[PDB]
């Protein structure tokens, strides 16, 4: 039979980890080896916030109020595993999606929070010249959404348009002419769920629908580019977090329905397993994951610290 | 459903890595993450040797000659990533057998180097008083078997008796009472064959029969203890070197037959995927395993080098 691989790498002591962040600290996850480590103190860091990384391996956080009422812009030093204070976002905002490309940010659409309103206006940060500014408008006013960015593309998807009912509508927007396009709309319409890239298709799941908590997993194929059922999340959460860890899709904690019965955040690790079909329970408490926006991050091991 | 691990760990910079020690270093093997380490320069070590590791994380290595004709004892200094020269194996012996009960180090039978003739003499080495003893002897005069230790059992399979045929003998030796015995045979009478514990049942791959080159793999149950069958290896060799990693079965190279047609050394790697229950592909080529003793051990990664 064949190999997997032809020949070995030189190690570096970088490791794909699962960096949680939330309000005390960005702690790394290794699913693999159970094993969590210090990556950075984020005291500063907003407890409703959205999260991104670079290409490069930067981390963005936007979030909370303020620093003309705004929201916290922070990246993460590297080097010295301090939080840099940014040009702060122009507007205070939540409940918007977060992408980039080419080293640049695009927070999309919110949800104001001082007026209450939907926002279809996007700002993109450009980290050379170190200033926010207005690109495109979304086609439509909406917070809930979701964003992802692939292949210098950023897409837009779900959230609750300008009445009060979910969207199932999905938006691209290439930067280098900088229109927002209709593409084929998901099936089940969703706000507040979980989006990652997992070859080379935008995989949603769960989310809040026009019938409450849904466990449903849909996947846009990017591609054909037509959307596909995946196997269902074994529980109807809202906002899980979902990340793309070198080969596989992981799921991080979500929202309910649990036990008088409200919304109440579970902070699990599940798998999907490829072969097989199946979504595969990995971690059952991670307290670190509890409030925290998760991402997919290549780090290096002597830059961490035990915790 | 349930989870695999109920709390996270707190990591501690340490992997289960694949230890590949041959004449020119010692390479740490990560194949999950197909990349290599150095651990220790390996010059003084020679080509032809046994290994083994601890319990402690402590690195034997047996084989050649000399420093009355004798063979070399090596311990690995991990502190220093030094190898210690030790009181050398008062007889100079071949294709022996390596086992180890709570630190100490046990080499059976052989292939007299000198005399040509097939041992049953059983040498124990004492790292507290640092010396060397001859034990109860193993029942049968043999070369080319295996040994392996479990639960502070030591077990003697397979080789070549005083005949020149294979033998499917299995013995047991208990260091606290100091008997061999004999447990239920074998199969497959086999020599030059690979060896590992995997669940807990001692599992044994190819190697020369009375038929010639084997891809049999057998397994014997710790257990009911009968012997039992698994997925034959994708190719008859002898010498493969089996290791448990963590979960899972790995098996590094053994030789043959290939083209004029001689036993030439193969220098890939495979895994057993328990559900399915086939040898995957893991590494085409990997030039650090020519010639190597191959170990599972759990290393620090700050006492690794760069390749």
């Amino acid at each position: 039979p064949g190999y997997l691989n032809d020949i070995p790498r030189h190690g570096m002591f970088v490791k794909d980890l699962i960096l949680l962040v939330n309000d005390t600290a960005a702690v790394a996850y290794d699913p693999m080896e159970n094993e969590c480590y210090l990556t950075a103190l984020a005291e500063q860091i907003p407890r409703n916030h959205s999260s991104i990384v670079t290409q490069q391996n930067q981390v963005y956080v936007v979030g909370g109020l303020y620093v003309p009422l705004q929201s916290y812009f922070f990246q993460l030093d590297n080097v010295s595993s301090e939080w840099v204070g940014l040009p702060p976002l122009p507007s205070a905002r939540c409940l918007f999606g977060l992408g980039e490309v080419d080293d640049k940010i695009y927070v999309v659409a919110g949800k104001d929070l001082q007026t209450e309103a939907s926002l279809d206006s996007v700002l993109c940060y450009d980290p050379v010249a170190a200033k926010w500014s207005e690109v495109k408008n979304l086609p439509i006013k909406v917070y809930g959404h979701n964003v992802i960015s692939h292949n210098g593309m950023i897409y837009c998807l779900g959230g609750k348009t300008d009445d009060k009912k979910c969207t199932n509508r999905v938006f691209i927007y290439n930067p280098k002419k900088g229109d927002w396009k209709d593409l084929a709309p998901m099936k089940t319409p969703r706000s507040m769920f979980g989006v990652a890239i997992h070859k080379g298709k935008i995989v949603i799941a769960g989310g809040v629908t026009e019938d409450g908590l849904s466990a449903s997993v849909e996947a846009f194929d990017l591609k054909t580019n037509k959307w596909e059922v995946m196997t269902e999340f074994p529980q109807e959460r809202s906002s899980i977090s979902l990340v793309s860890l070198a080969g596989s899709l992981y799921a991080i904690g979500g929202f309910a329905m649990i036990q008088e019965f409200a919304p109440t955040e579970v902070n699990d690790i599940w798998k999907y397993e490829d072969d097989k079909k199946e979504w595969a329970g990995m971690l059952k408490e991670i307290r670190y994951a509890s409030g925290a926006s998760c991402l997919a991050t290549r780090l290096n091991l002597f830059k961490l610290s035990k915790l």
